[PDB]
């Protein structure tokens, strides 16, 4: 009955798949930080593979990402997309700018946001974003093994919230159980160039 | 002759082109050219030139060259730098590479965002071939030249290097050991 509810950008403008945005958080001062694109010191990818988020707002904004829904041109809350950083980058570096979710690390007893993802494939890492409980949106992980395996078999609609956890002394994106990571969207353009 | 700026790859710099400039080191005397701030900035965005730490970690900030004269990118001709990103309004000039005021703290000028292109008070460098492997980037004030146009050595221009400010790798005037630099291009690959 109820049709699909538009992401909003921190201007209330509706999220468009052509345009950028930095992930903001909804934190300030030590505990703000944008989201972006790093590497752990122990990553054996030839490019950065890491989703991290500043550990303050003094230092540099956010990478920016555009966002790649399964199907359609239009960007809903709870509607499955990819993430990818929308940045240049040398040719052998492009799959590192999507965004996929890593195997379990069992220090940190949970699976890692990473790049080096597909985009519109059985084998992409889908996410969703819905409205937080408090400001501004969260992040879903939705695994889709299950889906592809008996695409339906029984239908069991399991996401992931997605969180951070402390790696190294750094904010890195991570499946949670409790406490996302509560999101806002900064549209970015250039201006010139 | 002038000589065209070369990247990694040996193609001629162009202005219409995006490009991180690299460490000629590799592991802990990497790190790319990045966009940061320093704490006791009162700026409203993003306002340092830095550099990282490593060459694990992220990637560079991808700059533009634009000259102020002609279409092409040659050694030893003044140009301006800025970071070539998408922003908010706001944060516009704070791409523009300018060089600060002195530091008390370091008595030496560091690397700036906030600037302007093309005009009397943008701050002008020049790539210049290094001693060393790859290139330097040259500051090259206006300043005698306006203050006075016959005095001696008008055309002084200051070779770029790194300080230590808040253990993180600031660039600024280090006119004795320049910072070696190389020109990765870079572009997007939407397809
Ligand atoms: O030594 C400087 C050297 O560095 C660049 O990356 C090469 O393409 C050429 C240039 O002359």
């Amino acid at each position: 009955s109820p049709l699909p509810k538009p992401v909003l950008d921190t201007n209330g403008k509706k999220l468009n798949p052509n345009s950028s945005y930095r992930i903001i958080s909804t934190f300030w001062g030590a505990l703000g930080g944008d989201v972006y694109l790093g590497k752990s010191p122990n990553s054996d990818a030839p490019c950065p593979d890491g989703v991290f988020r500043y550990n303050s707002d003094v230092g540099p904004s956010g990478t920016p990402v555009r966002f790649i829904p399964l199907s359609g041109a239009n960007i809903f809350e709870d509607q499955l997309l990819n993430i990818q950083f929308n940045i240049p980058t040398v040719k052998l570096c492009v799959s590192y700018t999507i965004w996929k979710v890593g195997n379990i690390n069992a220090h940190l007893r949970t699976m890692l946001l990473e790049t080096g993802g597909t985009i519109g494939q059985a084998d992409s890492s889908y996410f969703k974003i819905v409205k937080s409980s408090k400001f501004g949106y969260n992040l879903l992980y939705c695994p889709l093994t299950r889906h592809f395996l008996c695409p339906f078999c029984r239908d069991d609609n399991f996401c992931a919230k997605v969180g951070v956890v402390i790696q190294n002394g750094k904010r890195r994106l991570a499946l949670v159980n409790e406490n996302p990571l509560d999101v806002l969207f900064q549209e970015v353009h250039h201006h010139h160039h």
